């Protein structure tokens, strides 16, 4: 067993508050902001080893991340910033930093009952996330 476990899964957009406020915050144009403002996507989390891949698979785009924890990698996020992010564990919540351009977004992931929470900062900027297991 290990602490990534209660992740691992399936998961679907259940609900989203301030999401459009948060895109703003982190630069994202009208137009991509429309568009993620739609979306209902699903997270698929596995682990094989110390690898965790986290895809993301939408209407619009289909992302992927595979890192290890507290390594540094490139990610290309969906609305095309190129960020250097790195993931840690924290108790319980995986915390993933984005840092480009001199800026940097903070997004928490935990679980709390049957839900996968997901918690994005930007400056003085929340958004709340919900997933649900598909
Ligand atoms: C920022 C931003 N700009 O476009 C987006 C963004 C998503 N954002 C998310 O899914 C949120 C946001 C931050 C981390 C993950 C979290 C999630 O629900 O998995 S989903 C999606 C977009 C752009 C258009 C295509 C569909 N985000």
């Amino acid at each position: 067993s290990h602490m990534c476990d209660a992740f691992v899964g399936t998961w679907k957009l259940v609900s989203s508050e301030n999401f459009d406020d948060y895109m703003k915050e982190v630069g994202v144009g009208f137009a991509t902001r429309k568009v993620a403002g739609m979306a209902k996507p699903n997270m698929i989390i596995s682990v094989n080893g110390d690898v965790i891949t986290i895809k993301s698979e939408s209407t619009f785009k289909n992302t992927e991340i595979s890192f290890i924890l507290g390594q540094e990698f490139d990610e290309v996020t969906a609305d095309d910033r190129k960020v250097k992010s790195t993931i840690t564990l924290d108790g319980g919540v995986l915390v993933h930093v984005q840092k480009w351009d001199g800026k940097s977004t903070t997004i928490k992931r935990k679980r709390e009952d049957d839900k996968l929470v997901v918690e994005c900062v930007m400056k003085g900027v929340t958004s709340t996330r919900v997933y649900e297991r598909a």
